């Protein structure tokens, strides 16, 4: 495993430090500090649009964003957990490797 270990060394956690407006929101979720994994990031943002109340009641799957600095970062007023592209795009330019 000579290989497979060097090459997994300093790897094997994969922290990111969220970009200073996602790291407001999931600070803003209770969050602190500024290195998470990323399904750290995933716990926090759910939090967040729990306590800001983003959602709708009765169509849960639906966040209403536009509203918010989450909306700015997502440049959208919507999305759905269902299509979940929006949030992939916006975590891929937010989260830098550690
Ligand atoms: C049918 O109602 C649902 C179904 C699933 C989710 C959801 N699904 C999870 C999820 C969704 C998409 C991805 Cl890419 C990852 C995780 C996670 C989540 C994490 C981050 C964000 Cl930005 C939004 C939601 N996530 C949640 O945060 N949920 C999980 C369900 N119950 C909760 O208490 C909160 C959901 O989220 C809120 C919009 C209420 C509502």
């Amino acid at each position: 495993q000579d290989l497979e270990n060097l090459y997994f060394q300093g790897s094997q956690i994969n922290q990111v430090r969220p970009k200073l407006p996602l790291l407001k929101i999931l600070h803003a979720a209770g969050a602190q500090g500024e290195m998470f994994t990323v399904k750290e990031v995933m716990h926090y943002l759910g939090q967040y649009i729990m306590v800001k109340q983003l959602y709708d009641q009765q169509e849960q799957h639906m966040v209403y964003c536009g509203g918010d600095l989450l909306g700015e970062l997502l440049g959208r007023q919507s999305f759905s957990v269902k299509d979940p592209s929006p949030l992939y795009d916006m975590l891929r330019k937010n989260l830098v490797t550690l």
